[PDB]
């Protein structure tokens, strides 16, 4: 009944179908992920809903906001708590190999869409000691 | 320093405790590249204890950048909800710290672990792990 989220799910599934790497481990620990950001709040939200449908094996944070980076010039840097309008969400995964596959699928999916969707960025991330999701 | 009535806010005391621990480690906090390639992922405790830790971390460390507080999903066997399992939100909170160096992320992870162990529950239940971002995060 949510055609927008289902159409994103189908786009992701079509891309993820090219790979057969393991998505879970016997340990079940959350040791990798994909960090997804930019675009717009709504385009990220839509991508998050489609990711949830396409990947039952992942876990997702809500959207939240990124802080600023470095400011050019000699003027003051932003304080560490200052929030931008750029949003992000995190995908938690049990294998790094599937994180890499998902990162590539998200990149390939969003580049076929108009702005602001094509401005979504993604990087793999790893958690040294894992994240003990509750 | 001592505030009115012989008390400081918890976040100020966190900042001072972190400053003391971090002074033990003379490691690089920035790079010429300036890229945000490392982090610490801080979670658990309670919303109030994380609130104080986040505010104290900011005060102690100008070289870092912090997300707001937010919520974690469940791991195995999520709780109920009308939406898919991967989206269901627990009551456990988290924040992230972005950093320019891997070594300082390690030092900060150790400092937070050491500091929260000296506090009463629920602060001592806060968890932390280093993280790394393969391609960096292009903070705005
Ligand atoms: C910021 C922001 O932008 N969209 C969001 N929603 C979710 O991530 C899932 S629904 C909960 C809600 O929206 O309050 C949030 Br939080
Ligand atoms: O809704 C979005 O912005 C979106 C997000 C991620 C991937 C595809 C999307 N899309 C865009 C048009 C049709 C699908």
């Amino acid at each position: 009944s949510n055609p927008k989220f289902e159409n994103i799910a189908e786009g992701l599934r079509a891309l993820l179908a090219r790979s057969h790497v393991e998505r879970t481990t016997d340990e079940g620990t959350w040791v990798a992920g994909v960090f997804v950001y930019g675009g717009s709040k709504t385009s990220l939200y839509n991508l998050r809903r489609g990711t949830a449908l396409a990947i039952p094996q992942c876990r997702l944070t809500p959207l939240s906001r990124l802080p600023f980076g470095m400011a050019p010039g000699p003027g003051p840097q932003p304080g560490p708590l200052r929030e931008s309008i750029v949003c992000y969400f995190m995908v938690f995964l049990q294998t790094h190999i599937f994180a890499e596959v998902l990162k590539d699928a998200i990149k390939d999916l969003v580049m076929t869409k108009p702005a602001p969707t094509c401005n979504i960025r993604v990087t793999v991330c790893s958690f040294d000691d894992g994240v003990d999701l509750p």
